[PDB]
């Protein structure tokens, strides 16, 4: 009750620019969201962030042309939140994302929806 | 039941307890309690007000004070924010609910009419 209440209120606060010291360029678009946290559910901010852990200055700003934004947002959506929104067309990029950003369950989602599905050489 | 709710506040729980992207500072008697403000401010109404001006400005730490509360109710009440689990008894639940209506946060203070009425209380 207390951890699902503390998640829906630390998601309001990154879509309204609150406490927002990480900024991500993902093809341009920018996303806001908390150091605190990304440290906590990506083991690539765990190590982006390492060094640069108690230096309370300007907002750490983190770029990314590896994958596009809409995979990223449902990689961000889904680490305040908990929940992933798969599909045929996103679950590749979002594996790709994930594995890269270094979030594991992310990861083993996309393997378990792949598994739900078929795909075959031409 | 949520595992990854679980796990973020088991992490966050473990940053706090070692100054990891704490810019609030706590004194409370003395003792220091480093945390997160922008999970105070999720947790308390209280810390929501005193941080509602300062909450777009990442410059140093925000250090709050308090002589209302004991640092060790302090304790259970910030122990609580990191975990989710209160330890109430006769001897923390009154300090505790005063602190937790002082800090504004309702869950807290039901919790505790709750353990109240686990007791008895009568006039002398």
């Amino acid at each position: 009750s207390h951890h699902i209440r503390l998640l829906q209120q630390l998601d309001e606060q990154r879509q309204k620019d609150l406490f927002c010291d990480c900024h991500i360029i993902v093809e341009g678009q920018m996303f806001k969201a908390h150091r605190n946290v990304l440290f906590a559910s990506s083991g690539y901010f765990k190590m982006l962030l390492s060094q640069s852990c108690r230096d309370m200055g300007e907002p750490i700003t983190a770029t990314f042309d590896v994958f596009s934004a809409d995979t990223f947002t449902a990689i961000l959506d889904f680490v305040y939140s908990g929940k992933l929104p798969l599909s045929g067309q996103n679950v590749i990029e979002v594996m790709s994302a994930a594995s890269y950003l270094q979030m594991t369950d992310v990861i083993g989602v996309c393997k378990m929806f792949i598994k739900s599905s078929l795909d075959i050489n031409e």
